[PDB]
């Protein structure tokens, strides 16, 4: 069953690639029908889009009785979206931050000091319900600061969005099925292939959907994509995850996470997010990767 497993990983690739420019230009289509910034297109229908394998991730596994890899990978992915999809992005494409989306990333650090501070003796249950409902108000918050028949403009931009979330979904999936069937047809197998594998599979599709938007010069889709996917990886996948058993704290990462945090709102505030705030915030995440442990 190898070449098979070069078969899904091939394949994922082209779905990702396609599906995420598909999901990009559909996403757009809808912002501008709605009459909203492109950052709440990305912060909301497009975070909560790919943060879905993240969410998924974190419940099954905390569901079977394995809670360190519900944290780990929910704030992996946080590190990863700020360190490499958004390093990648800014290098792209520079940023410049309006008064207005600066707020929102004030509110968005603000909630990861807040769940950092609680998680210190881990998450529990509580703390989940508590992250869940911040996490329903920077939404609803998140829409209305940014807004004010079957319409064949309309239908054509939801199937492109539907198509494309369903292209980089099914993508990641089997650029992740295939890589477990070849490292298996390889006896190359270990089980942080593996934990590796599937942490970064879940950030897949924001990286390939970041860097579509890079493409096109869509900073606000980007910065909403990245935004979003965190609040919804500790709101949403987290939360869930403390739902079914206690998370045990992740100390370290969050510390790590606070400070790529403070780091991406002090350079939309007072800078720009550009080449070399995309090259530090690569450099933070090599480094990350490199000493955090497995
Ligand atoms: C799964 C996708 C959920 C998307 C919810 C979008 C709310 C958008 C409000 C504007
Ligand atoms: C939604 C925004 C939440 C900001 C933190 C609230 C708790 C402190
Ligand atoms: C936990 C105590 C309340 C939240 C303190 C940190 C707010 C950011
Ligand atoms: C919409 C559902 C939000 C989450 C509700 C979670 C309830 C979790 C209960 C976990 C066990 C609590 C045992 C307390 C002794
Ligand atoms: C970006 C800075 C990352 C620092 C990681 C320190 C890891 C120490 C072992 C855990
Ligand atoms: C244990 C290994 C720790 C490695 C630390 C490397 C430097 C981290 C801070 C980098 C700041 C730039
Ligand atoms: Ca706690
Ligand atoms: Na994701
Ligand atoms: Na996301």
């Amino acid at each position: 069953m190898v070449i098979l497993g070069v078969g899904y990983f091939l394949l994922g690739l082209i779905l990702l690639y396609y599906g995420s420019d598909w999901f990009v230009l559909g996403s757009e289509r809808i912002a501008r029908h709605f009459n909203v910034s492109n950052f709440v297109i990305g912060a909301t229908v497009m975070a909560i889009g790919t943060s879905l394998p993240e969410i998924l991730t974190s419940a099954y596994a905390s569901y079977m009785h394995a809670p360190g890899i519900s944290i780990g990978n929910a704030i992996g992915s946080c590190i990863c979206n700020i360190g490499l999809v958004l390093g990648l992005s800014a290098i792209i494409s520079p940023i410049i931050v309006d008064k207005n989306l600066q707020k929102n990333i004030l509110v968005y650090l603000l909630f990861v000091i807040f769940a950092a501070v609680i998680g210190i003796d881990g998450f529990s249950w509580i703390d989940g319900v508590v992250l869940l409902i911040l996490f329903i108000i920077y939404l609803r918050w998140t829409v209305k600061n940014g807004s004010a028949k079957n319409n064949p403009s309309v239908v054509f931009s939801l199937v492109l969005l539907i198509i494309g979330l369903i292209g980089v979904l099914v993508g990641a999936e089997l650029f992740v099925d295939g890589a477990k069937k070849i490292a298996l047809a390889l006896d190359i197998s270990d089980k942080v292939i593996g934990f590796t594998l599937v942490a970064f599979g879940t950030s897949l599709p924001e990286l390939m959907v970041s860097l579509a938007a890079a493409k096109r010069n869509l900073g606000g889709m980007v910065l909403g994509n990245v935004i979003g996917s965190n609040i919804a990886d500790i709101g949403g996948a987290l939360a869930v995850g403390s739902l079914f058993m206690h998370l045990p704290a992740e100390n370290v990462q969050m510390a790590v996470l606070v400070i790529m945090s403070l780091l991406l709102y002090l350079f939309a505030k007072y800078s720009k997010i550009g080449r070399w705030q995309g090259i530090l915030f690569l450099a933070l995440y090599i480094i990350a990767i490199a000493s955090l442990r497995m």
